[PDB]
């Protein structure tokens, strides 16, 4: 059958999210399509993201889930086509890929008629919040600082 | 000396990270303070988030951090103030502590003079965003498949 791998930076939230939504929707259609993911860079991880796999959870998915992996050179030679989450992965893919399947890049979101080009790395956002909350803790310590010694 | 605890629902990402803060600015002034974090719902889990403890190093505070527990009643004998990071923990808080040491409990940024009095819990927001990058991924998914069939 076809062969499909999904591409973010770390296989931790976003490419793991499209191959289990993926799976699932091909299994709805009984397409002979099979779906993988990987990253462009090596993690020490082995597992995805808790949160990520949640959140499929929520939506009624089922995340039975393959070990993180980075992708490799066969992953150009083996696979139809390879879908990158951002601008940033399709770059770094595009990198390394050998001319003879350059072609079978392209965004994740190339088909969906949405103003949205790239979906957004949620680990990114998420270290935004946590450094916005340390500032405003910050400014609450210095004030019972203050109140303590009056 | 004076015994402050501040208390978030998981003691995972609030409540330690103003424990590190405070205990930073309290020995620049070398004043006699001791300051804990406690959370109100018992979880497994043994250490805080790892990017509570990124983020303070990104703002160059050391996080040197005690073990996740949580609160207890001997908390509110022992401790002379104690703070809830944001509503919900302070009405946890309320729920437990009896009357006679209800003056003790008051949101972390009471004398903060500002329009925010809660922290806003970065965990819930982190799960909001995944919720709708999941939504934006399976919007993808469907056009992949169509097209594919």
């Amino acid at each position: 059958g076809l062969s499909v791998l999904v591409v973010c930076t770390g296989n931790l939230c976003r490419s793991p999210m499209a191959e289990i939504i993926l799976r699932d929707k091909i299994r709805q259609k009984r397409l002979n399509i099979q779906v993988r993911s990987a990253g462009t860079l090596k993690t020490g991880k082995t597992m995805p993201d808790d949160k990520a796999l949640q959140a499929l959870q929520d939506y009624g998915y089922h995340p039975m889930v393959n070990p993180v992996q980075q992708v490799t050179q066969q992953d150009f030679i083996e696979h139809d086509f390879i879908y990158a989450m951002d601008r940033t992965n399709l770059a770094d893919l595009l990198d390394i890929c050998p001319a003879e399947h350059k072609n079978k890049l392209a965004l994740f979101l190339s088909k969906a008629n949405r103003q949205e080009k790239e979906v957004p790395d949620p680990y990114r956002r998420s270290s935004e919040f946590f450094q916005r909350t340390a500032l405003l803790i910050e400014s609450g310590a210095v004030a019972l600082v203050d109140s303590w010694q009056e």
